[PDB]
């Protein structure tokens, strides 16, 4: 069922979110706040149509997309940049490339049973997050 990412996922680990944020030029005051936050991620998946919501005490980030359809992503409340984003399946891994000002920007998201993994990349920095399927 490795492509079914539907549900609510609760963060349990968040490695080098700081390195990823610094690569995006996030201001120090925001990084100092955001590096501690536990995140929740809600995915509404209907085949290749995705509606996702990543939430916290500090800020939320929503992004909707269709696999294989390049779209104009505006990273509101993150680094507030415009990127051309494409999400595709590479095996059972959901792979997004975000081309714009920053090089080697994207993410990879996949399921392992009751765990959701998300690797965020920007240039020289990789952030590794693990979420647990909501109890
Ligand atoms: C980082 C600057 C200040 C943060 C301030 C606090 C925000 C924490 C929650 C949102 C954090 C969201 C990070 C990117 C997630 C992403 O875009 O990938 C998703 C798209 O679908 C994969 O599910």
């Amino acid at each position: 069922m490795t492509r079914d990412q539907n549900g609510t996922w609760e963060m349990e680990s968040n490695e080098n979110f700081e390195g990823y944020m610094k690569a995006l030029d996030i201001d120090f005051a925001t990084r100092k706040i955001a590096v501690r936050l536990t995140q929740t991620k809600v995915i509404d998946q209907d085949g290749d149509n995705f509606k996702t919501k990543t939430t916290s005490t500090f800020r939320n980030y929503d992004v909707d997309f269709t696999v294989g359809v390049e779209f104009d992503e505006y990273t509101k409340s993150l680094d507030n940049r415009h990127v051309k984003a494409l999400v595709t399946w590479e095996g059972d891994v959901l792979v997004c490339v975000q081309k714009g000002e920053k090089e080697n920007r994207g993410w990879k998201q996949w399921i392992e049973g009751d765990k959701l993994y998300l690797e965020l990349t920007c240039g020289d920095q990789v952030c590794r997050q693990v979420f647990k399927k909501k109890l």
